[PDB]
DNA sequence: GGTAGACCTGGAC
DNA sequence: GTCCAGGTCTAC
């Protein structure tokens, strides 16, 4: 059928697959795990969302990642469009190689890795990543997903509509820094986060040099990027790390939240050594992050995703 | 120089 | 009706 969300069976000629074994990527373990909040399983095993300013539907078989895009005449995705999908999932980074290494240096990682293959990091857009995680503060994933959706619906550009779903592109800096946005976001249920959304948008455009400043961070060292990000209102060590890890190419960045503290204590009998406190605090979180980096290496941020993801399913 | 309390809310024991 | 989720900010 020419309407609604497509499926592999429904409209064969509209799909193109990317070679990708299930071992290298599990959509069901990556898309809804708190990295990106804009993907939905509209129909069993099919995930739809905005990717590179267009709407897509993804679904995988044992060895392939099937992709279909909605733009004027319907047709299978082009190589360039697909190249964008390969880049979004950073498929050049071999998960099997990382799993092997982590497992080799962490008997526990190896035990959990057995049942949670295919967990990797998406390479996201800095702006979408920054505001989505500014909303992550003291918040659960489902609720975060709700705010972000309402936000994009209210300030994002309309793309296309499938069934009763109107997909929007993520809002721009200009739109987010616009007048009365805070109040509007409060009516959308963002709470105090509404202020930070507004404040960081203006801070970027009016004090840091705009979009480029943010994008430039992809060429800056992890320490540099993390330092710079914390300048923005509503951005702490936690959010700063999520952004470094998920959108600024800093794979050693490790977000330290309650989940990771629980993992640290329950699975490694970890405890602060250079800190006064016995629990989460600026000093102890920095220490935990260093512990995980020292344990997993340059891609500690990725290893962190595998466990964080497994800890949600539980 | 580290820490307790304010800031918002839909859903859960 | 408290308790809780990928925290951050700032007054002692
Ligand atoms: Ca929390
Ligand atoms: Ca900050």
């Amino acid at each position: 059928s020419e309407f609604g969300h497509r499926t592999l069976a429904s409209t064969p000629a509209l799909w193109a697959s990317i070679p990708c074994p299930r071992s290298e990527l599990r959509l069901d373990l990556v898309l809804p795990s708190g990295q990106s909040f804009r993907w939905r399983e509209q129909s069993p095993a099919h995930w739809s969302g905005v990717l590179a300013d267009q709407v897509w539907t993804l679904t995988q078989t044992e060895e392939q990642l099937h992709c279909t895009v909605y733009r004027s005449q319907a047709s299978r995705p082009t190589p360039d469009e697909l190249e964008a999908v390969r880049k979004y999932f950073q498929l050049d980074v071999t998960l099997a190689q990382l799993y092997h290494h982590w497992g080799s240096v962490d008997s526990h990682f190896q035990e959990v890795a057995q049942k949670f293959q295919g967990v990797r990091l998406l390479r996201q857009d800095p702006i979408e990543c920054l505001f989505s995680f500014i909303c992550s503060s003291c918040n659960n994933i489902a609720r975060i997903t709700g705010m972000v959706e309402r936000l994009c619906q209210a300030f994002g550009p309309r793309l296309i509509q499938l069934d009763d779903v109107t997909y929007h592109g993520f809002p721009s800096l200009q739109a987010l820094a616009g007048p009365e946005v805070e109040a509007h976001l409060r009516k959308l249920g963002l709470g105090y986060r509404a202020r930070y959304v507004s404040a960081s948008a203006r801070a970027i455009l009016e004090e840091q040099g705009g979009l480029a400043w943010l994008q430039q961070l992809r060429e800056s060292s992890y320490e540099e990027a993390h330092k710079a990000l914390c300048i923005l209102p509503g951005v702490g060590t936690q959010v700063a790390d999520c952004i470094c890890l998920m959108a600024l190419d800093k794979p050693q960045a490790v977000p330290v939240d309650v989940h990771m503290w629980h993992i640290a204590q329950r699975d490694y009998s970890w405890h602060p050594t250079t800190s006064q406190a016995k629990g989460p605090s600026p000093q102890t979180n920095k220490e935990l992050g260093n512990f995980f980096r020292s344990l997993w290496g340059p891609y500690a941020g990725w290893a962190q995703a595998v466990l964080f993801s497994a800890d949600l399913r539980q």
